[PDB]
RNA sequence: UAAGUUAUUAAGGGCGCACGGUGGAUGCCUUGGCACUAGAAGCCGAUGAAGGACGUUACUAACGACGAUAUGCUUUGGG
């Protein structure tokens, strides 16, 4: 999605979005503390884009 | 006082009509079928098939779509 960043920044980004944001929101939506639930489907799709462009670079 | 004749009763039933219930025929309709015509096409698979199991949404029991990038992603045209 026009991320156009250094591939190591792509790996830092997949590793940040991959657990931290998404895993935290998955715990919050279970223990009854997350509203703005639509964050989740945002982060998921972000973790797809960072992966696809890295695969395009190969 | 005597002789004689005759009738109302309807527990329930019969017929005729009036009004309800049941059940889903018929009329009209069609989301789908049937039989064919002209033109594509007549194979897929070890780069892992046809077919399926399990999963994916903020909930999800099921059906479609999809596959740990999961109720979908990028990019080039239409709108």
């Amino acid at each position: 999605k026009e991320i156009r960043n250094l591939t190591t920044s792509e790996i830092e980004e997949q590793i940040k979005s991959s657990k931290e944001e998404l895993f935290n929101l998955r715990f919050q939506l279970a223990t009854g503390q997350l509203e703005e639930t639509a964050r989740i489907r945002t982060v998921r799709k972000t973790i797809a884009r960072l992966k696809t462009v890295a695969r395009e670079r190969e």
